[PDB]
């Protein structure tokens, strides 16, 4: 089945991204277009294959069609979780809970095939119709496990905000931690609506007051005890004493009783 370009959803850097609905069964499926040193997308194509679950963007096929590459993805009506996210508020608690818990889960499986993302941010994050969270943008991802055995990785990659102060300081990091990380700085842009700083160096003031535990600013003053003190056990400098995903469903805000049912 061949599908017709109807609209355009957003111009993300390497080209275009479509709304693709066929004219005969109507499903809708969105169509990312990047032009072709294809190594990017290549791979992007590749770990695709190997994802399959409820919090991930799906991956349908492909066509080269000359020059032209076609990544037919899973259409997510709700746009990103950018836009969630008013300026200086953050969003109701219930809903960053819930948007967590289905982020934690998405990461969860990713890093259990050996799957890192390496670029984890609200952009990245789209939602569905049901306002299901849904990891996407693999073009940064990479292997971090293979045959049982785990690779470090060398590649500084992703967003400065967002990007764990292991991957500025060391020349070789373990993967997982750095994905904990940046899920702990969406954390605290959903509820505070800013990011804490524009990096994590000793040459940035914002950075350097977290670690002397000035909580009486922003953004950590508008966050509340429960969340904040999960935020103390994800952003801690040191990557070997940073909390992991399974300790983090034990944790205490993790599992309070917040949101009610569907509506
Ligand atoms: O898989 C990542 C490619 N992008 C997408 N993939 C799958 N579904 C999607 N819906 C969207 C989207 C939905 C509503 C409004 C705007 C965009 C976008 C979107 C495209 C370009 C830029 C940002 C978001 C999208």
């Amino acid at each position: 089945e061949d599908w017709d370009l109807v609209q355009t959803l957003g111009e993300g850097a390497y080209g275009e991204v479509q709304l693709a609905v066929n004219r005969v069964t109507e499903e809708a499926v969105a169509v990312k277009i990047v032009d072709m040193c294809p190594e990017n997308i290549k791979k992007e194509i590749c770990i695709n294959k190997m994802l399959n679950h409820e919090n991930v963007v799906k991956f349908y096929g492909h066509r080269r069609e000359g020059n032209i590459q076609y990544l037919f993805l899973e259409y997510c009506s709700g746009g990103e979780l950018f836009d969630r996210i008013e300026p200086d508020i953050g969003m109701p608690e219930p809903d960053a809970q819930r948007f967590f818990h289905q982020l934690m889960a998405g990461v969860v499986y990713l890093h259990g095939i050996g799957i890192t993302h390496r670029d984890i941010k609200p952009e990245n994050l789209l939602l569905d119709e049901r306002d299901n969270l849904k990891i996407s943008d693999f073009g940064l991802a990479t292997v971090f496990r293979y045959n049982n055995r785990e690779r470090l990785l060398n590649k500084m990659c992703g967003t400065l905000p967002y990007v764990a102060p292991e991957l500025l300081k060391r020349r070789e990091f373990h993967a997982e931690p750095v994905d904990v990380w940046s899920c702990g700085i969406v954390l605290t842009a959903m509820l505070a609506g800013e990011l804490p700083w524009d990096q994590p160096s000793d040459s940035c003031q914002e950075y350097s007051d977290w670690k002397e535990k000035k909580t009486y600013l922003n953004p950590w003053k508008k966050i509340d005890s429960a969340p904040l003190a999960l935020l103390h056990k994800i952003l801690v400098e040191n990557p070997s004493a940073r909390i992991t995903i399974p300790d983090i469903k034990k944790d205490r805000w993790y599992n309070k009783p917040l949101k009610k049912g569907a509506k």
